[PDB]
DNA sequence: CCGACGTCGCATTAGC
DNA sequence: GCTGATGCGA
DNA sequence: GTCGG
């Protein structure tokens, strides 16, 4: 639906929900804006009251009552308050950094640290992360155009089978559903000699290569199975160089591949709808398994998997392309 | 009325 | 020194 | 803040 439908009432509610995460420290209340936002961002009718929109799912009778006075006058008078605050809105705006939660941001304000400038001026208060974080605050919030992932996505392809042939190494997210852009890229990594029942530097091989041709460029956390961390494709002669883009990469074992694949390429709606349908046929599936039940109740051991497929047709479904799955 | 709301790897840190 | 809790991000 | 046991 076009944003001037209902995207005065769908802006409210994001900004809402970004003041209870970031300065009410209610994770909770932010997920229900943001539940909010999403069901009325998807509504193909202008809404013409709190009352309207309350019939949907996650709109309650508080969210119904900030639309009615929004419809009535085209701001919030909590919001206008809260954007005009000082404090508020220095600690909502600190955690747009990468690294910096709002607990570090409560802390930063606190002590008179409330701006890019005054963290510029404080490195020795950051830790690593925070650090990286401001150094790339700009290229973080650009978005990836899917030529630059596919570009991407050859070169981590690449590096990876340089290593060992072996390898398996599939990018996942929005990007593999073929979304025009993304916001970073996430790389799931395995191979046959890592499973369940059974070395530790495996991930940190590949890093490595991928740091030896200058394609990760920073580290925000690294361990055997998770890295997180920074990267930038090479620049095109006399051209302008591109942005740094984050990246994640993670290892895997290979008997729990497919069902990491399936989890972080999503969409998240298209998950829950599949972890639905589901428990239904008696199957409990999460990020690593897909388990049976259970007469009463009690999982057992996971079940042989080897493809996305072998998923779908555990449940009696048919396959569905990554492209097919925003819901 | 009142608890659930996703879960967990890694970095940092609090307490012993 | 170690272990557990918390912050953070996804 | 919303939902539902
Ligand atoms: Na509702
Ligand atoms: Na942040």
């Amino acid at each position: 639906p076009q944003e001037t439908l209902n995207g005065g009432i769908t802006d409210m509610l994001t900004e809402l929900a970004n003041f209870e995460k970031n300065v009410s420290q209610a994770i909770h209340k932010y997920n229900a804006y943001r539940k909010a936002a999403s069901v009325i961002a998807k509504y193909p009718h202008k809404i013409k009251s709190g009352a309207e929109a309350k019939k949907l799912p996650g709109v309650g009778t508080k969210i119904a009552e900030k639309i009615d006075e929004f419809l009535a006058t085209g701001k919030l008078r909590k919001l206008e308050k809260i954007r005009q605050d000082d404090t508020s809105s220095s600690i909502n705006f600190l955690t747009r950094v990468s690294g910096i939660g709002p607990s570090a941001a409560r802390k930063f304000v606190d002590e008179g640290i409330k701006t890019l400038e005054d963290l510029r001026k404080n490195e020795d208060k950051l830790n690593h992360h925070q650090r990286i974080g401001l150094k790339y605050f700009g290229d973080f919030e650009k978005r990836i155009p899917r030529e630059e992932m596919l570009q991407m996505q050859d070169i981590v392809l690449n590096e990876v089978k340089k290593v060992d042939s072996e390898y398996i190494a599939t990018v996942c997210g929005s990007f593999r559903r073929g979304a025009e852009s993304s916001g970073d890229m996430d790389v799931l990594l395995t191979h046959p000699s890592f499973t369940s029942e059974s070395q530790p530097k495996l991930l940190h091989q590949v890093v490595e290569q991928l740091q030896k041709v200058h394609f990760i460029t920073d580290t925000l956390s690294k361990g055997e199975t998770k890295f997180m961390g920074v990267c930038q494709l090479p620049s095109k002669n006399d051209e302008k160089e591109y942005p740094h883009r984050r990246i994640d990469i993670r290892l895997i074992p290979k008997d729990q591949y497919y069902c990491g694949v399936l989890y972080f390429t999503g969409s998240d709606i298209f998950n829950k709808n599949m972890r639905a349908h589901a428990l239904e046929k008696g199957f409990t599936i999460n990020e690593y398994t897909i388990r049976p039940l259970g007469v009463t109740g009690v999982a057992g051991e996971p079940l042989p998997v080897d493809s996305e497929k072998d998923i779908f047709d555990y449940i009696q479904w048919k396959y569905r392309e990554p492209k097919d799955r925003s819901e």
